[PDB]
């Protein structure tokens, strides 16, 4: 019986637009902590909103009586920042959230060699607030991986956190975890790294993909998004720079984020609304628009003007785009998430059934039986041709 444990107004700092907005939050016994524009028994809340295993901290900047929920979601640290009027209300909120996180931990328990000197460290792939990602070579074998390194003091404040190597994604087009280990100071996630080049690189040179090429990539992404949504997980990071090709030409969605790019923000995410699975279909629409038209659907140097277009401007197309493509993209880029293709109760099913994908056998997709339309110029998984 899923019950509200605490509800009320909070000042929530925007996740991208760093601004404070009052929102009405419900902390529920299933661990979800979700905020609404007004005070609204429901379908599966997304794990993105869960307080399970989170760490709570008090701070007085930029305002007194601020608190932060910090969670390790898979391999990524997520932070949500809140503000209340008085230190008593902050305490009551933090104690209730911690209570729910304690209950969930108890329920989960009731229901259910490798070191840093084993790698060469070759190139920094990215760096964020909480950790970094480095291209490494495993010394014992010569294979290449991306190592995400995070400081322990961030979400431990921990051998149990090595159990991600079990809840590991099996999906062919997601990034799998090879090793997870800890040092005295840090946690290290060694994940696969595709050596077929960044899709941003391939699209930049080819200028524009044929519709058949974009359909192949889009279908692999749809299959990956179905898998994540079936686990109650939203990716929220779909963009060209998070898509790579493996040695055979299949998609790999990267898991390299660290605590954005405004041109990909869905309308409901700009207004700090309750967003859901529909934000991933918006993102698919933007990257498939990029692949088939060679440019972004909404762009402006002035971010105030960009937001207007994303919120307000109707999407326009080149007339050489097939009608099936114009229809897919207009459906994926509907402003209202409830009217968006894939935003309904069947989720990915609505997208998979669109006429643009009529030729796709979705079991061939997930079984990697579709012949890639482009084969990267690498002959093995250790060919470093694309590493610069
Ligand atoms: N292994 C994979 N390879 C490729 C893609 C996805 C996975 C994967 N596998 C997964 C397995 C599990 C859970 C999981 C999720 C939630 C709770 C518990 C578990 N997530 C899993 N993802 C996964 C989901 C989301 C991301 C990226 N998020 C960025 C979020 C953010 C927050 C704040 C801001 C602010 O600005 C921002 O910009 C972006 C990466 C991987």
């Amino acid at each position: 019986e899923v019950s509200v444990i605490k509800e009320g107004w909070l000042h929530k700092r925007g996740e991208y637009i760093k601004t404070w907005r009052p929102r009405y939050f419900l902390l529920k016994s299933d661990g979800s902590f979700i905020g609404y524009k007004e005070r609204p028994q429901t379908l599966p809340p997304l794990n993105n909103f869960s307080v399970a295993e989170c760490q709570l901290m008090k701070t007085e900047r930029p305002r007194p009586n601020t608190f932060v929920i910090r969670c390790l979601q898979w391999t990524t640290v997520i932070e949500r920042t809140f503000h209340v009027d008085s230190p008593d209300e902050r305490e009551e909120w933090m104690r209730a959230i911690q209570m729910v996180a304690n209950s969930l931990k108890q329920r989960a328990a009731a229901e259910d060699k490798v070191t840093m000197n084993d790698f060469d460290y070759l190139k920094l792939l990215g760096k964020g607030t909480f950790g970094k990602v480095i291209l490494v070579r495993e010394k014992a074998t010569g294979r290449y991986y991306a190592m995400k390194i995070l400081r322990k003091e961030v979400i431990i404040a921990h051998t149990v956190t090595e159990s991600r190597v079990l809840q590991n994604t099996r999906h062919p087009f997601l990034t799998a975890l090879k090793y997870a280990f800890q040092t005295h100071d840090r946690l290290c996630f060694v994940m696969e790294y595709a050596n077929g080049g960044e899709l941003f690189f391939h699209l930049s040179r080819e200028r524009v993909f044929t519709e058949e090429r974009a359909r192949f990539y889009g279908a692999e992404i749809v299959s990956a998004l179905e898998y994540l949504h079936s686990r109650d997980v939203v990716y929220r990071d779909i963009k060209l720079e998070n898509l790579m090709l493996d040695k055979d030409g299949h998609i790999k969605i990267t898991d390299f984020g660290l605590c954005g790019t405004p041109e990909y923000l869905a309308p409901e995410v700009l207004e700090d609304n309750d967003y859901g699975r529909a934000v991933d279909w918006w993102g698919l629409g933007v990257v498939m628009y990029e692949m088939m038209c060679g440019r972004l659907p909404f762009y402006n140097q002035d971010h105030e003007r960009l937001f207007e277009l994303i919120l307000m401007e109707e999407i326009r197309f080149p007339r050489t785009l097939s009608p099936e493509a114009k229809s897919l993209l207009a459906g994926l880029l509907k402003k209202d998430p409830k009217q968006r293709l894939g935003g309904g109760p069947s989720d990915a099913k609505e997208v998979m059934e669109h006429r643009f994908f009529l030729s796709i056998n979705w079991q061939d997709v997930v079984q990697k039986k579709l012949l890639p339309p482009f084969k990267p110029q690498v002959t093995s998984e250790v060919d470093t041709r694309y590493f610069d």
